[PDB]
């Protein structure tokens, strides 16, 4: 259990002793075993350090290159490098898993991986390491880009190598120095419409937790590449998307202004043009309600997000369902001789406008409002409902039970109290109640703690919120184009497959295997003239 | 920030409105009540004995709480913003503003350029 | 078009070849000639670097001061320093 499969190797190996790693292996020990450990799992309930199962991979975790370089080349027993543990790591994915974006920790990892991977090209040719889906069924790549790994996935996406031998896994190739400009040629290996975990996909869907997830669209590849997405297609079926709703918008208020008023539902259909408009006008509202239910419920079908993060992450899908909700709601009411329909209907017509916010974050400059009014509403509001009731209810059951012998029934009070807290009541003291000099000190203290004390703190941390995520408008506003880019692209297959998403596929080298291979590629030229 | 409050306007006005079909009449008048309620101007009576009652007073006091308490003091503070960031650049936006008129005045009345003796020598 | 009077003078300026420009306009390459391309072209709907169209623009605009000492001087084809471009950049003025 805890010290299963764990020999002198490993120890020799985590204090740095050159020479006994030498003898172990040497003496024919087996490097393919692996040795697990509750220290060694990435449980957060015990203490533990995680450095993969394969007593290399905790060779190349520990720092020791020539070790590890002799292991793979020890010819009494080689380690093999595709090895996958249960839990599912391997050497490289390992290794992704050590790194925590530190600039040291950077270089040492990314020297430490650029060797292990021209060692593994020596040895293996046929075989290409890197793809190999480990258990979870997400690549290093996919893993490194999920995580948070900014610094690993970094020079993974412009991993040139100079070697002439090592072409065939260099990801980026310098077409020529013409000037300042610096033609590029990326793999964009399984970076949109791959596998189960694209490098888009994680970077975007991912719940948040990950620590770094505005400043990995930053990376070379990952900013052209979805400029060039928005711009050529994806850009005018968002607008022709933004039209559309307005326009059933415009038809949802006008059949619901013009609703009938004699007799209860369903109203019989009378032979008038302005009827047949109305009529048509309920049916297309349906159809659309009808159509935002069947979207909401394939949204959280795919993702199935957790309820803790359900709507930190989903706030504009969750208010899209909920006024399908509302609008299925009131037609089921109209067809079951209920009045009480438009009640219901109205709340989806009003939510319908407010719900048109979603859009604003397809521009630039008013993108930010959405994302000011979701924080301000989730965070702030929330919070502050719980601190406000204690004071409201206390000093409303405080005034009534004081008067029991405007203020006479506890609704009452409550929403005079509430008036009061927003600067929007009278007070007047003109009825004469029992106690009034105590009546009139509760009010006074109420309006001093809630109106001049909460409110304004309340105010006070709502422009903190707006100020902090007023400064971060470029970084907040490309992570919502980049969700909205992949929304759509992966709505429409016929969409996905007219996207032309890459630059080309063309094979721009020969492997060492003897057979070209056609790679997906993409220009991305780069002025640096400074530097010369 | 008109556009993002015209979509609250509208949509809380045309559901009161529709709300209550069998000083909210019209249309008009319950735009001008919103947004009276807006700037913290309107009164919160709930006195005449509409239909649905509850939605009606839910419905207001939603929006009183997105529009009064949410979205003015985002507002303001986007504007507190504007006002400190310059503020800070007296000295560079009045030299500006001096070198504009200066230049106008100058290129106003042609006389007055011949006359200037804008050069030392 | 876009390969428009470039020649191998100008690659051997932008790569800090000292003596390839010697030995081109020692060569009787006429330098008043003016080299003009899509990539030189200060178009932001195509990528490019603009360094002007003269020759002697882009031997000053890529950091060589001696080999355009030495071009101006050229007594085999000396370069003319008050030409202007059809787009309105002077050397001094690229
Ligand atoms: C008709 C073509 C409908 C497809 C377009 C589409 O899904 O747009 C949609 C509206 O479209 C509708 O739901 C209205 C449907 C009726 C419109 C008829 C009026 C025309 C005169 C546009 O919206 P969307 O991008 O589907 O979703 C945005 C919000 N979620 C659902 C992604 C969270
Ligand atoms: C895209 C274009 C969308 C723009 C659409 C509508 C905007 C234009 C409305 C002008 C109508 C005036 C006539 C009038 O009031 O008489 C009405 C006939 O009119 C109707 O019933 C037509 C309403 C159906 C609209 C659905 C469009 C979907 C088509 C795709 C009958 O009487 P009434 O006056 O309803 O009764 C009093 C009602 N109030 C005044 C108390 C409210
Ligand atoms: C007025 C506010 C109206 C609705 C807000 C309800 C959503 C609040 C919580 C969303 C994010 C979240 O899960 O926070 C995490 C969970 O915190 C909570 O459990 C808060 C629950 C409050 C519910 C009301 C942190
Ligand atoms: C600062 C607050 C100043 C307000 C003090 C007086 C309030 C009005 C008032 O005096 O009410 C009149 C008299 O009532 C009183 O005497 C009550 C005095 C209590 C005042 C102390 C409140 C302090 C609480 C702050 C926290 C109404 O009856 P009448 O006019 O005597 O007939
Ligand atoms: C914090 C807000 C506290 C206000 C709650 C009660 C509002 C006034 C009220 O109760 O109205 C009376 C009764 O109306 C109701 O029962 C409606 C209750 C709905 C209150 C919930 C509002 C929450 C919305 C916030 C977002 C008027 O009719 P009556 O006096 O029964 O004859
Ligand atoms: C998150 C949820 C469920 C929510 C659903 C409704 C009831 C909502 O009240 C809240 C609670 C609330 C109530 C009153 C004041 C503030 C907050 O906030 C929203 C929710 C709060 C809004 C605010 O409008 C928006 O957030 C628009 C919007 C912003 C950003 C988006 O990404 C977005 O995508 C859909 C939409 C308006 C209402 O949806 C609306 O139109 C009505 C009548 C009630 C508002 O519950």
């Amino acid at each position: 259990s805890y010290y299963k499969g764990q020999t002198a190797l490993h120890i020799a190996i985590e204090r740095r002793n050159m020479t006994l790693v030498t003898l172990l292996v040497e003496n024919g020990a087996d490097v393919q075993a692996a040795a697990n450990g509750d220290f060694f799992k990435k449980t957060k309930g015990r203490p533990g350090f995680y450095f993969g199962e394969l007593p290399l991979s905790l060779a190349a975790c520990t720092n020791q290159l020539a070790i590890v370089k002799f292991l793979l080349q020890n010819s009494w027993q080689p380690a093999d490098i595709s090895a996958r543990d249960s839990v599912g790591n391997t050497v490289l994915h390992a290794l992704v898993e050590v790194a925590d974006n530190t600039v040291d920790n950077t270089k040492f990892v990314t020297s430490m991986y650029n060797e292990i991977l021209i060692l593994g090209a020596k040895l293996h040719p046929t075989l290409k390491l890197e793809e190999i889906t480990n258990r979870k069924g997400l690549t290093p790549l996919a893993l490194a880009a999920s995580s948070g790994k900014i610094g690993v996935l970094a020079y993974i996406l412009q991993r040139e190598i100079h070697e002439p031998e090592c072409r065939h896994l260099s990801r980026k190739f310098t077409e020529w120095a013409y000037g300042p400009v610096h033609s590029s040629l990326y793999d964009l290996s399984c970076i949109d419409t791959c596998e189960k975990n694209s490098v888009l996909e994680v970077i975007a869907y991912s719940s948040s937790e990950t620590p770094n997830r505005h400043d990995m669209l930053l990376v070379e590849p990952l900013n052209r590449l979805l400029q060039d997405k928005w711009d050529r297609f994806v850009k005018r079926i968002f607008y022709f998307n933004f039209f559309v709703y307005c326009l059933y918008m415009i038809i949802f208020t006008a059949a619901a202004y013009y609703r009938p008023v004699e007799g209860l539902p369903p109203y019989k259909l009378k032979n008038t043009v302005g009827d047949y408009f109305r009529v048509t006008g309920e049916i297309l509202s349906v159809s659309g309600g009808v159509y935002f239910f069947f979207r909401g419920i394939q949204y959280f079908l795919q993702r199935r997000p957790s309820l803790k993060s359900l709507f930190v992450d989903s706030y504009s899908e969750i208010l899209f369902f909920v006024q399908s909700l509302f609008m299925l709601v009131s037609v089921v009411l109209y067809f079951s001789q209920r009045k009480e329909y438009v009640a219901s209907m109205v709340f989806s017509l009003a939510m319908g406008w407010t719900n048109m916010l979603y859009y604003t974050r397809g521009f630039q400059q008013m993108g930010i409002y959405a994302v000011m009014i979701e924080k301000m509403i989730l965070r702030d509001l929330c919070r502050f409902m719980f601190v406000y009731l204690v004071f409201l209810f206390g000093f409303s059951t405080a005034v009534v039970t004081l008067i029991e012998d405007s203020y006479n029934s506890l609704y009452s009070t409550c929403l005079e109290l509430f008036k009061f807290t927003i600067g929007m009541g009278d007070l007047e003291f003109t009825e004469n109640y029992d106690f009034k000099a105590v009546f009139i000190i509760l009010l006074l203290a109420y309006v001093i703690l809630t109106y001049i004390l909460l409110l304004n703190m309340l105010i006070a941390l709502m422009g903190e919120t707006v100020n902090k995520i007023a400064q971060e408008s470029k970084n907040i506003w490309k992570l919502q184009r980049a969700i909205t880019i992949l929304d759509t692209e992966k709505s429409f297959l016929k969409c996905m497959r007219k996207a032309f998403r890459s630059g080309k596929l063309l094979q721009v080298g020969f492997t060492p295997d003897g057979k070209d291979d056609y790679r997906w590629c993409f220009r991305v030229d780069e002025v640096n003239w400074t530097t010369w």
